[PDB]
């Protein structure tokens, strides 16, 4: 049926999901845990299901949950698209830093980010419309955020297109200000936090 | 922020859920587990997200996995509107045979309908898209349906709209021959799974 593969982050995936189209419409799996268990060994599961209209040109991100437990993510534009970018926020990673973008433009590519990992995206289209699961609730003492435009990053965010940022977004710290103050995931810390994952159910 | 309550039918529930609009669009929390435990006393959990696309007039159901597990939905019209019709189907239930009709017309309402109960709809609109959470994977040896245009159920679906049936929902049996066949939920087995979920985690 459906497909799901590692990206060039390790803790991203990109799933393709199979639609069964007839004369009445079609019905598409957009997520199963059955799935995410056989590539990720854990079902991360589903506490929130977020949903966001994006006029053209808004810039969400970069933004994560402190770890642990922080919010594993899994992202679907359900119409219009979006260009999805996924940041190594992770100190001590070895692409520490390094991002990768995916065009979201079809309700049968989901991305999903696994807790530590920073997520964004730029509406690519007017009333773009996101819908993601989340592992955890929001708390929101527990969200955090690094400016998108920073160029320690260097996030190539698409030519002819003004980005339009939230309050919030516009006042972020960049990568190394929130990397000194002690604010970003620790790589170490977010792989055992996977491993532990797994372990929930390793008896 | 938003609101669960219950409809007519014992075990399904009406989601008004709030969204934050600004300059940037909106966000909406679609879903909450935590919402969900405070109203029901368990959190169902997500196996699986399903999304359906339907032309005008289509109408799929009434459908319900085998009890037990059976499976619990979420279900909500995220652009364009259906007609949901909730079926009481549970042999020995004081409203077994009762239904009602939710206009699911706006992204911000949901319906819960619990394990046990029927579940159908009507697009009222071209291209009406539903998403649904579900507490179990899809099981075809286990999904069941009886006919929708029953007149032992009697569903009051719009005048002035011919209904378009797959040929599975087309060929399904009535209510009544469900019932001798034993192929129906058991009323009290439904309480009692409703009753064991709420006590994983109980102890
Ligand atoms: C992330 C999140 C935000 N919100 C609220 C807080 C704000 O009033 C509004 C927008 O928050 P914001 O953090 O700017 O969202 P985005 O990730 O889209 O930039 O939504 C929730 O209610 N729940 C959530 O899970
Ligand atoms: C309900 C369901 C159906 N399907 C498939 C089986 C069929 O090929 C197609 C449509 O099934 P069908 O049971 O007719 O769906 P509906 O509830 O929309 O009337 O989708 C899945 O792959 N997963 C599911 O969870
Ligand atoms: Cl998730
Ligand atoms: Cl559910």
């Amino acid at each position: 049926q459906g497909t799901m593969r590692p990206l060039s982050v390790q803790g991203a995936w990109l799933s393709e999901t199979r639609a069964f189209a007839d004369d009445r419409g079609e019905f598409q799996e957009l997520y199963s845990a059955r799935s995410l268990r056989g590539a990720l060994g854990y079902d991360p599961g589903v506490a929130q299901v977020n949903r966001s209209v994006s006029r053209r040109g808004v810039l969400r991100g970069v933004h994560f949950a402190q770890l642990p437990p922080s919010q594993a993510k899994y992202v679907t534009c359900l119409s219009g698209a979006v260009l999805d970018v996924v940041v190594d926020i992770r100190t001590g990673s070895p692409t520490y830093r390094a991002w990768e973008a995916v065009r979201l433009d079809d309700p049968h590519r989901s991305l999903y980010v696994e807790a530590g990992l920073g997520h964004s995206f730029m509406a690519l289209t007017d009333d773009a419309v996101v819908v993601y699961l989340t592992s955890q609730g929001y708390a929101a003492g527990r969200e955090h955020g690094v400016h998108p435009l920073d160029p320690d990053l260097g996030i190539a965010w698409p030519d002819g297109i003004e980005p339009v940022l939230s309050e919030k977004d516009r006042q972020a710290p960049g990568i190394a200000e929130m990397e000194r103050r002690g604010l970003l995931p620790d790589y170490e810390e977010c792989l055992a936090f996977r491993r532990s994952l797994c372990e929930r159910g390793t008896g």
